[PDB]
């Protein structure tokens, strides 16, 4: 998992952090 995991999709992009 990382940690935070950043998905950017075209214009928009969102980062989650667990």
């Amino acid at each position: 998992r990382g940690g935070r995991l950043c998905y950017c999709r075209g214009w928009i992009c969102f980062c989650v952090g667990r």
